[PDB]
């Protein structure tokens, strides 16, 4: 090949649900994952959009005690470490290394790139022990902005020497794809539990999706 | 004294009552806590929009990541659900805190604006139709510059349009979202804890200059401070 895949971690290649129990103990209802979440995200393009930065993990606990708060549930110093443990070490999806697998041996190059900033190792992919498909680790940390911001993109591009008509953005996360394909790059949705494409109009819809990630490589290998 | 501080206020959920949506996603869901849900995702995706160069109207979005939220919890939406939301969004009613409140700032000295997300439309604007909008000398909206709050652009057209410094401005709203933007951009930040909002406790991230848990009190703080 001469395709590069750009993958996103944390829910694309990761289990988020493995977060389910911690929600379930401090809220009573698992489902406060999904309030949680876009939150997260919310606040990650709050600080972009307004100049500012922490590392990813710190707004993500931060964003745990305001939803905490939102619900009057009571969180502990023993509940925002149980959510960085979380965080950091959620297990690969069964269809994970079986599709990363086909996608190497069609030629593709396998990269990652996440809004979560580099720190000690092991890293999740490598507890989760699938790191060693990937050529390089990519983070946002060096832009100091996080997606969708066209530099994460950009700067990504920029240090692979691939121009956009090379890379395709896989990602479990609508925004990332719309990311992505604003700045020319392909975009690769799986669709994981609780993500659904943006039908809107002038909102550019993923190149290619499946419903799991061997579903996916089908029509990335497909696509030539 | 004789004040010059000019107060910015957000209008849905802020000034009316966002919670007047919960039959229709009881309705949907089943679960009307599900407002809360689709509410963050609606911020979310109107931050992406303008930050990869997008934009559409923000009932559109709204519509649009109600469809998708309904997708997700794989729940039938109808057209019948989403003429209700474009209603319900556009007529929520004041919280009764509110105009006692805007009385007070009003005869107090203080300068009276709003700022919104939400497109211009024909009137009455919801504003109006809560029987409000009289205590303001404009109605802002970001839609003739196709970016959404945060975006600082929102705020320092804003202080262009008014003929403002940072300094005379104090943003007013329920969500910290909101008076982080401003904030970064030199204003003051009032915040008013409308249910289930909360400060984000973050290194270098603004905390609001005023917090209320209602607007009478954030009222109280305002008058109190802003006397220049």
């Amino acid at each position: 090949r001469s395709g590069i895949l750009v993958f996103d971690v944390n829910e694309t290649l990761l289990d988020l649900t493995s977060l389910s129990p911690l929600f379930e103990r401090v809220f009573g209802d698992a489902k406060v994952l999904r309030e949680w979440f876009p939150e997260l995200i919310l606040y990650s393009q709050t600080l972009t959009l307004t100049g500012l930065y922490r590392p990813f993990g710190e707004i993500a606990a931060a964003v745990f005690e305001m939803v905490a708060a939102n619900h009057q549930a009571k969180v502990t110093p023993d509940d925002i470490a149980e959510l960085k443990t979380r965080l950091t070490s959620m297990p690969a999806y069964p269809d994970v290394a079986p599709a990363l697998t086909r996608l190497q041996d069609a030629g593709f190059r396998l990269v990652t790139l996440t809004n979560s900033a580099p720190s000690p190792a092991p890293s999740p992919l490598e507890k989760a022990g699938i790191a060693s498909f990937f050529e390089a680790h990519l983070t946002v940390h060096s832009s100091q902005r996080f997606k969708p911001h066209p530099s994460v993109y950009d700067s990504t591009a920029e240090t692979l020497g691939a121009k956009p008509e090379e890379l395709c953005m896989i990602a479990c996360h609508i925004w990332d794809t719309i990311g992505a394909q604003a700045r020319g790059w392909r975009g690769g949705f799986v669709a994981r539990p609780h993500n659904t494409p943006l039908t809107l109009a002038e909102v550019p819809q993923p190149d290619f999706i499946g419903r799991d990630m061997g579903e996916l490589a089908d029509q990335l290998i497909a696509s030539l």
